[PDB]
């Protein structure tokens, strides 16, 4: 992974700087002559400065799938997919096409998407024929009741607004419903179980004390 950042001030800003960026929420991680942006780096760079693995914030793209009770599903499965998309990190899931009759050539495609979403397909066709990273799924000569698999990869270029879209095999009425959601939030430790954090005179936000008015210092220790 790599991480190019510039004077980021928060975990959110860090995570938005690229898919390899991660954030250390460890208390007091910043030395006297360091900006808060030192908390933002690749995972191996943070481990090397002594951030523990569970203090490293790193929201990751995820796919979750659902099948119906499947008296209802025919030729395409799964029927429902939910994607959590961290910008620049593809989420991948497999779609299986299976037909009780002989199928000749199967194309897998999606409806028109906004500029912020990129979709590619790998096609795992019969006879070990495989295509990678194409604009649509494409297999030739499907025998009877033999599944073919398409690997769908979806990447967001920024933190998107939630939306759905569909994937279909051309010539068939089956639908895979794809729900997409952003994956841009850090789930950092908050201060609920310690009134001593930030001297009880600031808010703890992903390892950084945001001091109450009149208080200053990295731990809100100084009063002016
Ligand atoms: C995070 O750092 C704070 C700040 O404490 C300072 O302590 C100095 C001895 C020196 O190392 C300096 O670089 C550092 O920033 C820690 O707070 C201190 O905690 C002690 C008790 O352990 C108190 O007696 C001090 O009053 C208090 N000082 C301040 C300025 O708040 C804090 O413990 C530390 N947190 C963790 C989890 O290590
Ligand atoms: C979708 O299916 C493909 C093919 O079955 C999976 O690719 C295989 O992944 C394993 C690792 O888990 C490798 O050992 C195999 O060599 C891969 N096969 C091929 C043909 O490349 C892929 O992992 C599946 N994707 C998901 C998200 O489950």
């Amino acid at each position: 992974q790599e991480c190019t950042k510039f004077k980021v001030s928060s975990c959110r800003e860090c995570i938005e700087s690229g898919p390899g960026c991660t954030w250390c929420q460890k208390l007091n991680f910043t030395g006297p002559g360091d900006p808060d942006s030192i908390r933002c780096d690749t995972r191996p760079q943070l481990l090397m400065r002594g951030c523990a693995a569970d203090d490293i914030m790193d929201p990751t793209s995820l796919a979750e799938t659902q099948e119906d009770h499947n008296g209802g599903q025919k030729q395409l499965s799964p029927q429902k997919v939910t994607l959590y998309l961290r910008p620049g990190q593809a989420a991948a899931f497999n779609v299986t096409f299976r037909r009780a009759k002989g199928y000749s050539r199967v194309f897998l495609d999606h409806n028109a998407l906004p500029d912020t979403l990129k979709v590619t397909y790998d096609s795992f066709c019969s006879n070990g024929v495989t295509h990678r990273n194409q604009p649509r799924g494409d297999c030739d000569g499907v025998q009877i009741n033999v599944p073919i698999t398409f690997q769908v990869k979806v990447t967001a270029t920024e933190c998107i607004q939630e939306q759905s879209f569909v994937i279909r095999a051309l010539g068939f009425t089956d639908i895979v419903t794809v729900q997409v959601l952003p994956q841009c939030e850090c789930r950092c430790r908050d201060q609920s179980r310690d009134r001593s954090l930030c001297h009880g005179k600031g808010f703890l936000e992903c390892g950084i004390c945001r001091c109450d008015t009149g208080y200053i210092g990295k731990n809100c220790e100084h009063h002016h």
